[PDB]
């Protein structure tokens, strides 16, 4: 009944689970043809994906703010594998689109489009510990169409850890993108690194993107981009889809915003069981996250 539900709701492509929308059309996203000015922006859902895009997207537009308001943020940064009746459809998109183009895909690094490498497009690498992850996409379950009932907390916890969600496992992700952001092409952020000194990844973000950091453009996307600002801004909070497709009045798209909501989900059972299968899961990384 949990399991007819991911059944109906999911089914895989190249071995990772995917929302069953995007599957029927996978045709158009493995085809994809990039330009070599495309940038993706790349994450493990509920990473961070939207502030990091909004970041980026005033660094084009040196820091105009009126220009990032113009229209939503998953029209002026295309949604790549997303596929939904007349609301998203990213490859449609994306094909329109003039360049200089800003790519927003979900995808583990052997899923990307074949031509993104072969263009040597930049990306940016998005993650964010797996633990407040978990409790990120749980609400996003609850609230977004085309999800299963994640049941309980704990349910839930049990499905991330065995990859039972959409694009797959966490782990396989991270890690899997960690050994592509030794590429010069790639550059690997922290969202934890994005909440304790903002004006640091900011500056290495404008420096990546080979653009001027001026303390003015700095200054101006550190608060355009605070989470209570984006909170605030129909542009970048999803508040224009229907009820029916994110029921914001369940959970917001902009939840909390924090780096440790973990600590008030997890009970102490559940924090050994998680932390004990992360070790076996991580150990043989170099990759490391901060939970606090
Ligand atoms: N400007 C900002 N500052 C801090 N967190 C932000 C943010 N914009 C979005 N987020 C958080 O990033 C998560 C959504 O990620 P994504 O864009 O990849 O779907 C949500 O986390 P929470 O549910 O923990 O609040 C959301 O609150
Ligand atoms: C496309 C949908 C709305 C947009 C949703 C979204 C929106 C943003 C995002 O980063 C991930 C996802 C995955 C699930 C998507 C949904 C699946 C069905 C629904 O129509
Ligand atoms: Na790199």
């Amino acid at each position: 009944n949990s399991e007819l539900d991911y059944y109906e709701k999911f089914e895989e492509v190249h071995g990772i689970l995917m929302y069953k929308d995007f599957v029927k059309y996978w045709d158009n996203v493995e085809a994809f043809q990039a330009r070599p000015d495309d940038l993706v922006i790349a994450t493990y859902p509920k990473s961070g994906t939207t502030w990091v895009s909004e970041i980026v997207y005033m660094i084009y537009k040196e820091g105009d703010v009126e220009k990032c308001k113009e229209d939503v943020i998953f029209n002026r940064i295309p949604f790549l594998e997303c596929r939904k009746e007349n609301l998203m459809n990213g490859v449609k998109q994306l094909d329109e689109m003039n360049s200089p183009r800003i790519v927003k895909t979900h995808l583990p690094p052997e899923l990307l489009p074949a031509s993104f490498w072969e263009k040597d497009c930049k990306i940016i690498y998005l993650c964010r510990n797996a633990k407040d992850v978990a409790v990120s996409f749980y609400y996003f379950f609850l609230m977004v169409a085309g999800h299963p009932n994640p049941g309980s907390f704990p349910e839930f916890v049990e499905k991330f850890m065995q990859g039972q969600v959409p694009y797959g496992s966490w782990y396989k992700h991270v890690k899997s993108w960690w050994e592509k952001g030794k590429s010069p092409r790639v550059l690997f952020l922290f969202y934890e690194d994005l909440k304790e000194d903002i004006r640091k990844e900011v500056i290495k973000l404008i420096h990546f993107l080979e653009r001027k950091p001026s303390e003015e453009l700095v200054d101006r996307i550190i608060h355009h981009t605070s989470f209570q600002e984006m909170k605030n801004n129909p542009s970048t909070n999803y508040t224009t889809l229907p009820d029916e497709i994110m029921n914001q009045k369940l959970s917001p798209f902009m939840r909390k915003g924090i780096t440790g909501d973990w600590k008030n989900h997890f009970t102490e059972a559940l924090n050994e069981k998680f932390d004990k299968h992360y070790e076996q899961q991580m150990k043989e990384s170099t990759l490391k996250f901060r939970t606090e």
